[PDB]
């Protein structure tokens, strides 16, 4: 399926029959996944919804932008793919990067939302944490996958697990430096990068009224804990969960728990307790 | 007296069952803490009995079931599920419990694990440490003076995390005017010791390499009376455990934080598949 | 010897030779402790320094006072000690109830203190902790030390602690309770927690420029560490130092670590680092 | 010659070492441990509170500081047996050592071969053993400096090093480090150093004597540790027995740049301790 819109091609998967009949879950892709990093997920989030996952821009099988943007590219993007399913409401889930858009698509379009759930995610991309990116992006410039890849993916995942699956890493590490190696990817990796400094949504924050279940990896290295912590407390209606011993990948290391948090989050029937 | 009543060695067990249950119903079973009753869950009734059969019922010494004056440990508690579970032709089962009710089943887990599906244990022990044992025995003590106010005083400020208590400091004290009549009276009181008294030999430690069953342990970091490093060594030694953490909670989650709990609890039993293909 | 200050006698004692140049060690009791709860630390902290040691009103072996008091009495005591033994200004280090203490001393009489180590200390006495108070006076009231024992007691070390070490509890068990039973330990106790009640130091807080080290124990289920987190960001001077699987009790549990904090931090020829 | 002041000859190199106060048999003596990108004059700040009742020494190790460099493949062994050499020329039979990262790990293998040499010890952002997550890190440091890439090299190693929240609150401090940082991580030399002394990590592995360690050991761990996480220290205080753990909250690898006031309090508090034997 492809969303024409604007002058690029959009790439979007839809799981179930999507008539206005059902309620809808959206996924925001992180930084680095695309539609077929959530195929685990399909079976169990496509049982009683109607699963929406698309690419955004610079990803997965999506067009290209080059030119300099900021996320709001992206939030408009999410807006005007929703209008063109016929999609008046929706669950939205996103992590990390995507996390961000959801904010940000909760400050401008609340009415388009029913409940949210951000998981590994920053109210506002600090000094710190653009550094980072500004290292990712400078590695990138070089074309150096094997060293793009030792830089990324150890803070992505907990020690714990990097340590615990680490034949499952070093499988996966034979095909992601290749792609890490690739310019396509990284070109791409490198405008989405410098379009998270930007993020801001502190001054939001008091005003989205949106019901919000946060979860936060202990062992989140690049999106820690007291960023999650600060979101809970200024945002009105916030859930906040802790994942012990977990990394920035929250959907992989513990899948089960992260399907949980979403699907019982989206499928409460009311959310205010008479206790 | 038998409708809602499961009589059971000639004694008389309260349960309630909301939706219709059949050979076909996937049910969730809930197991009360010490100090509840099948209406300290009516706040979860709605969202738990949406897609599931919940089947909530009084243990012995709790809520409106008989009493039992002789000396009792957890075991009759377990013996107990089993045997109301057959009687309303339920094979198998969701179950989740907190506190007193995850030890129970914890214990039922490991000797009847084929009547259960899927678990979640909220607030739980895998053993009674001397130092929960002896906070066991304070409150017996007080108990046995029938200090209600004293009794107050020596067990809420530990249900609940000193954040809630504080931020919702009014909602315990008009809660509390009825609380100190209710922890007055000996008969209530007397439940309490035999209650509580049945945990000190709250032990599955060796059974815990071989509960299969599927598992969802929440765990709150304000919890004074089960602390975090509890749940982080059940779920080091339970083969199927994943672990959950709630920030800013004390150990009554149930209360606090409703809107996770049933997340949890929903979510963990509403997955098709927990085989995940990463 | 004895201090008779203010009607009464006030027990003190003194490790060391005094002189003006002496650089004096002031130990604060908890509410259950007295001079003799501190031998063990005496060689240590008495070697550079010369440590005094006092019971405060209706602890020790320092006289009683029936009519209602608050904390205020007691910070009168600390400063009148100080003025009587010819000590200008001292380390201050206090735990608890003499940590609550020291805090209202640092506001008052700042002049008189060089620097300062809080230990399981909070800023104000939250309505969950008075209740908790409300329920050992309570207790007290019945003259039953076996029932005052187990719901005081067991939350003064962590449950690790209290079950590495259970021998260790347990023999000291068969004294606490008959010294737990009498009424003279009872009624101390009651007036000790009641004083305790209007702890307030919040507003004092900008305003102490004392430098402090606050020691915080991550298992203290009395003064929880989110206590000391507040105290640590509105002192301007203070660090904080946390104790993993520690209780209220940091000295009987980490007694080499209360130790190096307290010594290291009073010990320190320079505060203030070019780095 | 060997009349070099403040140098020892060893193994036909150069080993800079410096002295505050004056030595004796007598003279109670703190050797410090640099960390991998670490020399003498890393503690300054430090000397005069550290050398108030005690002989400090500090000294670079192989590929450090102002000691000769080494263009072979080596472990951290060589370093071990460069402190105990050291300790020896010097004259010093034994000593309270403290160490962090890199030198925390000589610590450790120090106190695994020669327990008689050390009276007690502190180890600070310290691992009992590199996992395989850590070695991976230090490939990918490795793997930008071989490109020589100064700007790169240090956006992906200093930000690790402190906490974000303290390297967002000195923020502007960190960019002026970053005028004078980037030219040094432009350096080949400086860059071949790295890589030689965080290969040499790669090995480090004391958990086969952690039980057998029976040293005062006093661990200092951060919670925003995203180098050495805290999970690390907890291990090493389970496996050593006269080992206590303290925690230092809101602060990074590097806890002796970001609470100086506390790192030195549990240094001078652990060491200036006369008699650790409490009778509670």
């Amino acid at each position: 399926s492809i969303f024409t819109y604007q002058e690029k091609d959009i790439y979007y998967e839809i799981d179930g029959t999507l008539d206005i009949n059902s309620d809808v879950i959206v996924i925001l892709n992180g930084i680095m996944m695309s539609t077929k990093s959530w195929d685990a997920f399909v079976e169990n989030f496509s049982k009683n919804h109607v699963l929406l996952r698309y690419d955004m821009f610079d990803q997965g099988q999506s067009s290209k932008i080059e030119e300099s943007y900021t996320q709001t590219i992206q939030v408009e993007l999410l807006k005007n793919l929703l209008e063109h399913l016929g999609i008046a409401q929706a669950n939205i889930v996103g992590i990390s990067y995507g996390a961000s858009i959801a904010l940000q698509f909760a400050a401008k379009y609340p009415t388009m939302i029913k409940r949210m759930v951000v998981a590994n995610v920053v109210a506002k991309t600090s000094p710190w944490l653009k550094d980072i990116g500004d290292g990712w992006n400078e590695v990138a410039k070089t074309g150096n996958g094997l060293a793009y890849y030792h830089i990324t993916i150890p803070y992505i995942y907990s020690p714990q697990f990097y340590t615990l699956h680490n034949d499952w890493m070093e499988k996966r590490k034979e095909l992601l430096v290749p792609l890490f190696s690739t310019r396509t990817f990284l070109d791409r990796m490198i405008r989405l990068t410098k379009s998270a400094e930007t993020h801001d949504v502190i001054k939001d924050l008091p005003n989205i009224k949106t019901p919000t279940l946060i979860i936060s990896s202990e062992e989140d290295y690049l999106t820690p804990p007291f960023e999650q912590k600060y979101l809970q407390e200024h945002l009105q209606n916030a859930e906040l969960v802790s994942i012990p011993n977990c990394g920035h990948a929250s959907m992989y290391e513990v899948p089960k728990t992260f399907t949980a948090l979403v699907l019982g989050f989206f499928g409460q029937t009311k959310l205010d307790y008479q206790i």
